[PDB]
């Protein structure tokens, strides 16, 4: 065992983490580059080149006037796919969440929108409503250039979604095609809404301080409302428009090269979008468990964990999940929840190597709360900028797995956000079913 070599062993652990650390100005300089990408993408003259596209939702700030009745929503892009019932009147709603087959995801996308039709099918008929056509609202997490709420292409795929016949296609186009293949049912597409939309407009329904949307869960992803002025891709100066920031996408042109470690290249470079949203990399879910598997390999190399020996689970592509992050840092300082974790992986972890794995994990959830923070206050301080506030008052609608599951994230977030953001009073709300309600929220209004 040995006391002094512990710590020896741990001083060295150290000096390898210690490259995960941001610095406030570090901070400042992802925040001004993130804004110069944002002003770069609104504008008509540089938008084809900006890696933060600054996608305009055709959501509009509008006086009011909502329909009332049933509406359909379907959530397509997160954790899974949902359908949900929505009844508008107060807002009350029924839903249902299934699994979507890899098969459909990596195929084709008449493979993928069959299946979300059969699935659709299956909802109507546990509610008994097959029958009756309703306006749909559909919450597609992916970049999408709109040409109008009900019609928009699909940029490219994200988060490993690899369906083929999607790219360059109108995706309300491919969901009303599937829906006419199967010919059980009927139904209205009004709108197609971004995730982070749908949040800010779920978010705006318990509090009209709402008007940003933040999703950090698989993804990691931003939206606002804009000046109308500011949006040079729709013709029009008046009142606001939602826009779908992207902002996975920073960093695509090379804007973060000094800050990626080598885990991050790794990370990349056996994903399916290699080159591809470079920043939600640093954040995103569906990369967070990978990054700490990563630093976890480099410190067993350097004989500072398991004996210098990894498991074959421990060698496996995403066996260090995002959710072990989450419930290494929740372990209360017996380390039980570290050794049930590193036991499951077929590890023999010491007390140590727990301690260990405790730090590589606080060392990339910290970056990542560090760097979305920085993305925040750009959106954030481009707004009261944009409103010429002296002090801004906002609310930002969130939702997702990382942000509300992970249990330090949200606090070295807030802290960082509220650092970068003076003469800013940000409220922080999280969605109660978000998507989903946000979607038929968006359809009530445009159903006129
Ligand atoms: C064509 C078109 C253009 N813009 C929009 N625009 C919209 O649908 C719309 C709905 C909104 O949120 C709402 C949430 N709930 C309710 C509500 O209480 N209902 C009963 C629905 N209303 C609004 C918000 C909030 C902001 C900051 O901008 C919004 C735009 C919709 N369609
Ligand atoms: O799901 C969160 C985000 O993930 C990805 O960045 C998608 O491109 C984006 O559309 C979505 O909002
Ligand atoms: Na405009």
């Amino acid at each position: 065992e040995n006391l002094y070599f512990q710590g020896m062993k741990k001083e060295k652990v150290e000096q390898i983490l210690a490259e995960f650390q941001l610095q406030e100005e570090d901070l400042k300089k992802v925040m001004r580059r993130m804004q110069k990408e944002m002003d770069r993408g609104l504008r008509l003259e540089t938008h084809e080149e900006a890696s933060v596209k600054m996608l305009p939702t055709y959501v509009r700030s509008t006086p009011e006037g909502s329909e009332v009745g049933d509406f359909l929503s379907l959530d397509l892009g997160g954790t899974n796919f949902r359908v949900m019932l929505v009844k508008v009147g107060s807002v009350k709603t029924k839903h249902q969440m299934y699994s979507i087959p890899e098969d459909a995801m990596t195929g084709t996308a008449e493979m993928l929108f069959d299946y979300i039709s059969e699935c659709i099918s299956d909802f109507l008929d546990k509610h008994q409503m097959k029958h009756k056509k309703l306006p749909l609202g559909f919450t597609f997490s992916f970049p999408v250039r709109h040409e109008d709420i009900d019609k928009g292409i699909l940029l490219n795929w994200t988060k490993g979604f690899k369906a083929s016949g999607a790219e360059g296609n109108n995706v309300v186009g491919l969901l009303r095609d599937a829906i006419k293949r199967r010919g059980d049912f009927e139904m209205d597409v009004v709108a197609m809404v971004n995730d982070t939309v749908a949040t800010m407009i779920s978010c705006y329904y318990e509090d009209h301080q709402c008007e940003v949307g933040m999703i950090v869960g698989t993804g990691c992803n931003a939206c606002y409302m804009e000046e109308m002025q500011n949006v040079e891709l729709v013709e029009g100066d008046e009142g606001r428009m939602c826009v779908n920031t992207e902002w996975g996408a920073f960093g695509d042109s090379g804007e973060l090269d000094e800050f990626l470690l080598e885990y991050d290249r790794l990370v990349d470079e056996s994903s399916a979008n290699p080159g591809q949203q470079l920043y939600e990399k640093l954040i995103g879910g569906k990369y967070m468990g990978e990054l700490v598997r990563l630093v976890l390999l480099r410190l067993v190399d350097e004989n500072l964990l398991f004996h210098g020996e990894a498991s074959e689970q421990l060698r496996t592509r995403g066996a260090f999940e995002t959710r072990f992050v989450s419930q290494v840092e929740s372990d209360t300082g017996d380390r039980k929840q570290i050794y049930n974790i590193l036991s499951t992986l077929g590890l023999r972890p010491s007390t140590t190597d727990c301690d260990i794995v405790r730090r590589a994990c606080e060392s990339v959830s910290t970056r990542a709360a560090h760097m979305c923070s920085a993305g925040l206050a750009g959106v954030i301080n481009r707004m009261r900028e944009s409103r010429s506030e002296d002090v801004m008052r906002i609310t930002v609608g969130v939702d997702g797995s990382v942000y509300k599951l992970h249990p330090s994230f949200k606090e070295r977030f807030h802290a960082s956000v509220r650092r970068l953001t003076p003469s800013c009073e940000i409220t922080f709300i999280e969605s109660e079913e978000g998507s989903g309600r946000g979607a038929a929220l968006v359809s009530a209004v445009a159903c006129k």
